[PDB]
């Protein structure tokens, strides 16, 4: 079979040209898990809505002035000849195409994950926006950058500079503490998976996965601010994030 | 089998001395879906601390001066002796105790039900609430009122009668339409139970359950604001809603 298209958004030197979008990166999770074969095609911020609609693919969304919205990742399948937006969706083609990968929405589980993806944002992933977001501004292409700081600073009305702070510190920790919570109700040795040890891995545990991968790449694997995220909860997260490592093929 | 000790909040003549907590009647759905025997035992909202210290049972949370608080419903099970509250816990201990009756937490899903109990208070319970709290407390002995009323409006900083307004009835749209969402994510034909047509029904849809049979209940069935709320989204919720009713009797 010919390797599926994915498309991403590149980085500099800092990062070493590393792969970072926590979004992007859900996909890159599933295609690695699944052991599918598949060519990465990098474009830049500014450039995704002309790249999208030049491959005859979606908006996902829109903005508040309520024009369409492009984002990444897309895929185009060779071997099925479509283009698919939206990692939840792009995730679920994944399954329905390919039954012989893991499910990474079992049977019964497609309105839950729904519900736990629709909060993953607000309870986690946006504290974790605001501590990585200058450093991601940063490496950023040239083009890429002056287009997310342009955008994001209009969105958030402050320069990127002001969105790290400790209490942004305080929400993370808060937000993983619920978290906690929810795998603390599987019971002992099935806390480290939202179905448990014998569920395998779901959409919604790349979910928070990718949180992870995205502030360790942005951050670096050897700095402070990575151990000090990763330490949370007598280092439940390490163990937790440890799971993914064999899944991130780039 | 003995029945099952069940402890909850009495009604006045309102709506006919009729069990009405969606907190309770969370466990009430659970012991009426897995077909257990059971009393009600009724407890007034200022008793309800000194009832469940006398059972030997436990508080379930902590106020905010560090105290702790005791909520029903709680079970007291003769066949096992054992006290429980918290009615999330009660309800999987009736799952591990009778495992014969019809699972409320299949294998892998304690996790995402816990995520989705988290979710369902600040999404839909809580402007139910308002639109259903003064009815609530004008529907309790004078006992539960006069308690219910102090610590209610205390927390909300307003008088009860000023909670109902247009922007909960248009915050419970929005939480129901996030809901619909999420079900929709199913497939047509298993868009009304969380896990499908053929996954049976699980405690979290217990949960939205009783959200309805609390308003329902409080308002009146034959009441315009009932007809409303099930009337959203094209009637989804009537159907989602009366997939429960044959499990609502009433010892
Ligand atoms: N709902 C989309 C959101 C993806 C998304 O926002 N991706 C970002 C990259 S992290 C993007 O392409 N943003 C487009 C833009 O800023 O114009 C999904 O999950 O795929
Ligand atoms: N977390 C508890 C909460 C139950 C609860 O809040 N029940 C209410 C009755 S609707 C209660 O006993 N509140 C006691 C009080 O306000 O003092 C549970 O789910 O069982």
């Amino acid at each position: 079979a010919q390797p599926i298209v994915f498309y991403d958004i590149p980085s500099n030197e800092r990062i070493k040209h590393s792969p970072w979008s926590p979004n992007t990166w859900k996909i890159r999770y599933a295609l690695n898990y699944k052991g599918l074969k598949y060519k990465t095609e990098w474009v830049e911020y500014p450039d995704i809505a002309g790249v999208v609609q030049k491959l005859g693919g979606k908006p996902t969304e829109k903005t508040p002035d309520g024009r369409d919205h492009y984002t990444l990742p897309v895929i185009y399948d060779p071997n099925t000849k479509k283009v698919v937006e939206d990692s939840a969706a792009i995730a679920k083609y994944l399954d329905e195409t390919y039954p012989d990968t893991p499910k990474l929405f079992p049977a019964g589980t497609d309105a839950f994950q729904a519900a736990f993806l629709d909060f993953a944002w607000p309870v986690l992933g946006f504290p974790v926006f605001m501590l990585v977001i200058l450093d991601t501004a940063n490496s950023l292409l040239p083009r890429s950058h002056d287009y997310f700081r342009s955008t994001r600073e209009q969105k958030f009305g402050k320069k990127l500079e002001e969105l790290a702070t400790e209490e942004e510190w305080a929400k993370v920790e808060a937000g993983l503490a619920k978290l906690k919570g929810y795998l603390d109700a599987n019971g002992k040795g099935n806390d480290l998976l939202l179905m448990g040890a014998q569920g395998g891995i779901t959409y919604s545990d790349i979910q928070i996965a990718s949180f992870f991968v995205w502030a360790k790449i942005i951050w670096g694997e050897g700095s402070e601010k990575w151990k000090r995220l990763i330490s949370l909860h007598d280092g439940k997260w390490a163990q937790f994030y440890a799971q993914f490592t064999k899944f991130e093929q780039v």
